[PDB]
């Protein structure tokens, strides 16, 4: 079956040039971060304990230069297994079967070119346009810690080995493509960042330097 | 087989609905741009606009040849360029970049003149293409002609009213002056579209 796949992974290297402006996906991180954290922040309004897990409301970015990772952490609502199998799972498995499945329903729906294309630059699919893998780490109060991955094709999940690291919330990373390497640089993410998160009611940190050796910590974005 | 994915790739592309007025967006965009970087240029280079003072883009229709012009008064390409900036194919099919024009177009003719090269000519089908100088020397000042010999059954772009919508269309935030060669009560003359 490995011709289908070729022509699959390929249909999106080509589409994946279409997109100039691929920063977007970090405003698509940044949002659903922003959307998990008010569900968490609204239950907290009724619920008491519904912070136990981790009593802090904030939005984490870090870079890894070394294994070219990208790190996007929120302390909101989290997801359980079966909701990354689900929301996360059907949404990126387009694989060879479900990608064809999609352009016949589109090629018979009337869904336009456009409509499709436009599909890839926004949510949680739009992770793939600068990344070749994509790492889920997730834990919600009402279950144990899981990790999901998938390369847009396929995808897997299975719970944590580590245990509860995260208290509650989601960590998403991105091995990010040898060509989306600009989103390594601490300048680049800084002003990404700062871009996107002008109407989030929650703290925004990106992993920085400060000089008196050079000493590393989250520095504000918003 | 990069030949046999890339066929089978473009059949399922067309295989699905695209508007090709869309071709009109991507030149009108592409001149937009042009335009841009020899306007910036004219704010560190004093005499930047010396071949062609304007800075705009003229659509003409001539429905007697079948022929469509985009004629925008941006920075140009050299010969090189012409070459070299004229994946690509596979992108025009969803009706993006400049290869978007074969969507109408059988043929497609590039007229341009850049400030550090002579004018030149650019002809291709799609499969070939072809370059040589222009005979008439340089007549755009400095700026490039988009000319598309247009599909029988793209015909209906030739027609003014038609033209005029797509133009408006695409050109709402175009930082350019963008004009359909029309008429009037019978007067023809140039006529702004944003
Ligand atoms: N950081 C996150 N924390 C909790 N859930 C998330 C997170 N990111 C994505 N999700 C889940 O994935 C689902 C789909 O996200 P996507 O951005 O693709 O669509 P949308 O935001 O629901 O619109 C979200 O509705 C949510 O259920
Ligand atoms: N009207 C034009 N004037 C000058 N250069 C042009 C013009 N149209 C196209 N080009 C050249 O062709 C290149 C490719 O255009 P295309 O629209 O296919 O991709 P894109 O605009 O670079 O994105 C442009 O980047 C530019 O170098
Ligand atoms: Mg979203
Ligand atoms: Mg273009």
């Amino acid at each position: 079956f490995a011709f289908q796949a070729e022509v699959n992974r390929m249909m999106k290297l080509i589409i994946n040039s279409l997109y100039k402006n691929k920063e977007i996906f970090l405003r698509e991180l940044i949002s659903n971060a922003s959307d998990a954290l008010d569900k968490i922040r609204l239950i907290s309004l009724t619920d008491e304990n519904a912070l136990a897990g981790n009593e802090e409301l904030t939005v984490k970015i870090k870079c890894d230069k070394e294994k070219n990772l990208l790190h996007v952490t929120d302390t909101g609502v989290g997801m359980t297994r079966e909701e990354l199998v689900k929301n996360l799972g059907t949404i990126a498995k387009s694989g060879t079967s479900e990608f064809l499945n999609k352009m016949t329903e589109a090629q018979e729906d009337g869904q336009s070119t456009s409509e499709l294309i436009g599909q890839f630059g926004v949510g949680f699919y739009s992770a793939f346009l600068v990344a070749d893998k994509v790492i889920v780490t997730s834990k919600h109060n009402n279950d144990t810690q899981h990790i999901w991955e998938s390369d847009s094709n396929e995808f897997s999940v299975i719970a944590d080995p580590r245990g509860n690291t995260l208290g509650r919330g989601t960590t998403i990373t991105l091995v990010l493509k040898e060509e989306a390497s600009d989103y390594l640089e601490l300048d680049t993410i800084k002003n990404l960042v700062k871009k996107y998160s002008q109407f989030i009611n929650f703290p925004i940190y990106v992993w920085s330097s400060k000089t008196g050796k050079t000493v590393w910590d989250w520095e504000l974005m918003n």
